[PDB]
């Protein structure tokens, strides 16, 4: 069951994968559109609404978990995208 809870969780999980900054360079260079940009502000934002939805807290068994520390940890993998995206809007202002 814990498994299950993780397999719905390994979506949220992508967090650990795009924080590398290779990702978003790439994404970076396609040059993509303010609206782009907008647009992953918003699925961040979603991915944020996920991070609170970490509802199920279910003992497992006779064990109780820390879901806190998952939801932080979330948090803070997000908030790192949200800073990669300004800097490169602040350099996207600057050549342009």
């Amino acid at each position: 069951k814990v498994n299950e809870f993780l397999s719905g969780f390994t979506k949220f999980e992508w967090l650990c994968k795009e924080s590398i900054q290779e990702s978003i360079k790439k994404f970076s260079k396609n040059g993509p559109t303010l609206q782009n940009y907008e647009d992953q502000l918003k699925k961040f934002s979603q991915i944020e609404e996920e991070i609170e939805k970490i509802v199920p807290t279910y003992k497992i068994g006779a064990m109780e978990l820390m879901t806190h520390n998952i939801c932080t940890s979330l948090s803070t993998w997000a908030k790192e995208w949200k800073l990669q995206y300004s800097q490169d809007l602040h350099k996207r202002a600057r050549q342009l």
